[PDB]
């Protein structure tokens, strides 16, 4: 069984796949950047670290008692600018293990009032969200060491970001031989 | 794992790179130190597009091989792709993520050794005392491509293994004084 954790309110990084998965088996995903000022930010980190140290401890405690170990990177990282980014992901499909078929799972997304949306807005970078998730410790492999996966369970869309209009939007509209910053 | 070596286009380093010294966050997990730099390159530089082509080709090739291997005897983990080690920033630039471990266990001798990352100036002169490379610095990097299969943690992708760095131009607040007192 899985215990549900809820993140602090954060800002979605670009390239989120919430309204639709990133497609091979699909994957929903969002990198959520939270201000370190939010105490919930440190608690999210503490929970993940605890999970890892306990699980890795156990993993080594059986590798050694029936072999055939190293640690990997945490699913979060302080950006050094007063914010920490957390990486959430979950598959878009699974195998009906009763009746064999592959089934598509849509990620539940709720608005700020808690209302589930059928037609989910595409979530652009800068959007404010809260996410519910599970901690899924995993063992070391040839690619990366043992760590924890923040398995996405659902998302609450708090603020939908505008597409365009900012600094980036202008990259596409440069003026030859014009004014240049100082 | 420095076999076929590629050279990046001239780019700009994102802040908090670890080139002059590695990142020993130890961040519990890989104790191993890590050298890393995120290099942002203008999309109109032709080498940028070629860099992407090469990574994508390496990925497609290795993923195709892994998939055929898996489908030849499906041994619950299905094939899937991870994120590429580069991303278009939507502003005419693309950021590439380079990294490598700061230590390794020797194959012949089994000795764990530390790796010093070679940094060269714009004319190829090895810099003996490497300056801390701040955000905004102009660099080129040498790297190898290390593809990897999908696993429980992440989907199949490619690591841009940092090999060495050329410092073309070194760039010139509140972190230290956080919260109270
Ligand atoms: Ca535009």
């Amino acid at each position: 069984a899985k215990k549900i954790f809820t993140s602090a309110l954060g800002t979605a990084e670009p390239y989120a796949y919430i309204a639709k998965p990133d497609y091979p088996r699909g994957v929903y995903k969002v990198d959520l950047t939270i201000p370190n000022k939010d105490p919930r930010c440190q608690r999210m980190v503490d929970e993940i670290v605890k999970c890892h140290e306990e699980a890795y401890a156990a993993a080594v405690e059986e590798y050694e008692a029936n072999p055939p170990p190293y640690e990997g990177d945490m699913p979060f990282f302080d950006n050094g600018d007063g914010t920490t980014t957390f990486k959430f992901k979950c598959y878009a499909s699974f195998q009906d293990k009763k009746t064999k078929e592959t089934k598509h799972i849509n990620l539940v997304v709720v608005d700020s009032k808690g209302k589930k949306m059928e037609d989910v807005p595409i979530i652009g970078g800068g959007s404010k969200l809260k996410v519910k998730y599970s901690l899924v410790p995993y063992k070391w492999n040839t690619a990366v060491g043992a760590s924890v996966k923040l398995q996405l369970e659902s998302v609450m869309l708090v603020e939908l970001a505008t597409f365009g209009g900012g600094e980036d939007d202008w990259a596409d509209e440069v003026e030859e031989n014009g004014y240049v910053a100082s």
